[PDB]
């Protein structure tokens, strides 16, 4: 169960399409098509580090002409095809880490090993891929969140909570030290929701779903003699996924923005959609008023 806190090491040579690319065996004569199995290579170092950003704003960048920086990757002869089969191939990645429990550089090779027809007008790539419906809350989750934003037509997707990687600090949550303050003596049902910014515990879930409501629930005793206990659990309400200018990493920001701002263009059916975000986190806690 990988949540994308640890770096790995990688290389070019660790890729299938890239290995597939370098082959001379494989082409005869010069090709752009082989030159985009080898460009897959570097951009799957960057992915596999969670480093997304950059190799799809280089792209975009090459196809809407931005004259902006490449952020160090090679200018290529169809940066439109290379853009649209790795927002095609990053949500299949995604989706075998969690499925299969596949490592990261197993998963984007899986992912990758397929046929490469030059993308078309009808039905290549062909997008419907209803089994692909839950984040793995990895180095591909954020990448995966923006290919359905692109092409996965408004279908909901999951988050499960645990996956978040949050720590959610109940006894230190405003309403819940309300709550134990101005709650009765004995037994209480406990129920209210908060504002929680995932950014503060995981880059992956601040990348994804950001700010998110959580529902505390549970019972609270407080005895007379000071002590108090809470049993329950946090729950989350879903997040709407709007490519949210808020959620950008600070160092790709404007890029991201700009691309947000254009990927319509091409990407004729880009809807928001939702994200559930199931399950609980348990809570077990107590302690003792100051009184």
């Amino acid at each position: 169960m990988d949540l994308g806190t640890t770096t790995i090491v990688a290389g070019q040579g660790d890729f299938s399409a890239y290995n597939y690319g370098n082959n001379g065996a494989n082409w005869p004569a010069p090709s752009p098509a082989q030159v985009g199995y080898i460009s897959k290579g570097q951009r799957d170092v960057a992915y596999v580090n969670g480093d997304w950003e950059k190799p799809l704003l280089a792209l975009w960048a090459q196809w809407a002409n931005w004259g902006t920086t490449l952020y160090g990757y090679p200018s290529l002869p169809f940066p439109n095809y290379e853009f649209i089969w790795d927002i095609f191939d990053l949500p299949q990645a995604d989706y075998n880490q969690f499925s299969l429990g596949d490592d990261r550089i197993t998963a984007m090779n899986r992912a990758q090993n397929h046929q490469y027809p030059f993308p078309n007008n009808e039905g290549i790539p062909s997008w419907d891929r209803p089994k692909i419906d839950t984040f793995n809350g990895g180095v591909y989750t954020p990448a995966a969140a923006f290919a359905h934003y692109l092409t996965g037509k408004g279908k909901k997707m999951n988050f499960p909570i645990e996956r978040l990687n949050i720590k959610p600090n109940v006894k230190a949550m405003p309403q819940f030290i309300g709550v134990l303050t101005s709650s009765p003596m004995g037994q209480t049902t406990v129920d209210f929701n908060v504002p929680y910014a995932t950014a503060k515990d995981s880059w992956v879930a601040g990348n994804t779903v950001g700010e998110i409501t959580l529902r505390i629930v549970g019972i609270l005793v407080k005895s007379t003699s000071g002590q108090w206990s809470f049993r329950g659990e946090i729950r989350a309400y879903d997040d709407l996924y709007d490519f949210n200018p808020s959620n950008h990493r600070t160092e790709t920001a404007e890029g991201m923005t700009r691309l947000g701002r254009e990927v319509g263009q091409k990407f004729k059916d880009t809807t928001p959609y939702p994200i559930g975000i199931p399950g609980a986190i348990p809570v077990n806690i107590s302690g003792r008023s100051h009184h």
